[PDB]
C-alpha cells in the first residue's frame, strides 16, 4: 500500500559519510538547506580558476531510465550562486532547464530570478538574452541566447540556445489537482531533448528535492512504462532517495506520482 511504501522511503538513510564537499565551511553559504546537500559520488563539479572552493554547486547528477547522469537536480539559485548556476549550465552543456516553482510563493522567496524577463543579463562571464517567451496553459517556454564571453577571441563560436520550461501548475499548497499539466510538461521536455541529444536536463524547485524529485521520478517511470510496460513507482523513487536527500519529499507528492502514472495510462489507452 501507498502509505507503507512511503514509510520505507522515509527510512532511506542520508549517507552523511559522503557529504564532505557541500559541508565545507566555505561552501555552506552556497546551500539553501543544511539537510539537502549532494553526495560527492554524483555532485556536479565545476571548473576552478586562486579559487579553492569554486568547484562546488548544490546540484546532483541523477540517472535517467536509459542513461546515466541524464538529469541535474539542483536548488533554485541564490543571489550569490547565480553565476555558479549559469557556469554549471555552460560547462556541462545543459540545453534544458525545468523550473517547478515560482520565484516567490506565499510571501517567501523560493528562487532568485536568474533569467531576464526581457532583454539581456550578464552573470560572471556569461550573457543570457531572452529570445522568445511562449505561454501554453500552465507552462511558460522561454528560449535564451546564452553567450560565454571569455575568451573574447572565441565569443562568436561560444553561443548556445538554452530552453527553460517554467511550470506554473503547482499550487502554493498541496499538489496539483490533475495530472495533465505534469504529463504535458514531461512531453514537451522530451520533444526538446530529441533535438539536443545526450545533454543533461537541469531541474530545480526550491531545495531541489520535492517537486524536482517528483518530476524526475515521473520522467523515469513513464519512460519505463513506455519501453517495458513495467508498472513500478516504489523502486524508481527509492533509487532517487539514494541519489540525493529527500527526492520526492512528502506523502502527497508520492501520491501525485501514482496519480500522474494512472493519468498517463488513460491517455495511452
Amino acid at each position: 500500500g501507498l502509505e507503507e511504501e512511503f514509510r520505507k522511503l522515509t527510512n532511506v538513510r542520508i549517507m552523511k559519510e559522503n557529504m564532505r564537499t557541500g559541508n565545507l565551511p566555505a561552501n555552506m553559504k552556497k546551500n539553501r538547506y543544511i539537510q539537502i546537500i549532494p553526495y560527492d559520488f554524483n555532485r556536479v563539479i565545476l571548473s576552478m580558476k586562486g579559487q579553492e572552493y569554486t568547484d562546488y554547486i548544490n546540484a546532483s547528477f541523477i540517472d535517467g531510465y536509459r542513461q546515466k547522469d541524464y538529469f541535474i537536480a539542483t536548488q533554485g539559485p541564490l543571489a550569490h550562486t547565480v553565476e555558479d548556476f549559469w557556469r554549471m549550465i555552460w560547462e556541462w552543456k545543459s540545453h534544458t532547464i525545468v523550473m517547478l516553482t515560482e520565484v516567490q510563493e506565499r510571501e517567501q522567496d523560493k528562487c532568485y530570478q536568474y533569467w531576464p524577463t526581457e532583454g539581456s543579463v550578464t552573470h560572471g562571464e556569461i550573457t543570457i538574452e531572452i529570445k522568445n517567451d511562449t505561454l501554453s496553459e500552465a507552462i511558460s517556454i522561454r528560449d535564451f541566447l546564452v553567450t560565454l564571453n571569455q575568451p573574447q577571441a572565441r565569443q562568436e563560436e561560444q553561443v548556445r540556445v538554452v530552453r527553460q520550461f517554467h511550470f506554473h501548475g503547482w499550487p502554493d499548497i498541496g499538489i496539483p489537482a490533475e495530472g495533465k499539466g505534469m504529463i504535458d510538461l514531461i512531453a514537451a521536455v522530451q520533444k526538446q531533448q530529441q533535438q539536443t541529444g545526450n545533454h543533461p536536463i537541469t531541474v530545480h524547485c526550491s531545495a531541489g528535492a520535492g517537486r524536482t524529485g517528483t518530476f524526475i521520478a515521473l520522467s523515469n517511470i513513464l519512460e519505463r512504462v513506455k519501453a517495458e510496460g513495467l508498472l513500478d513507482v516504489f523502486q524508481a523513487v527509492k533509487s532517487l532517495r539514494l541519489q540525493r536527500p529527500h527526492m520526492v519529499q512528502t506523502l502527497e507528492q508520492y501520491e501525485f506520482c501514482y496519480k500522474v502514472v494512472q493519468d498517463f495510462i488513460d491517455i495511452f489507452s
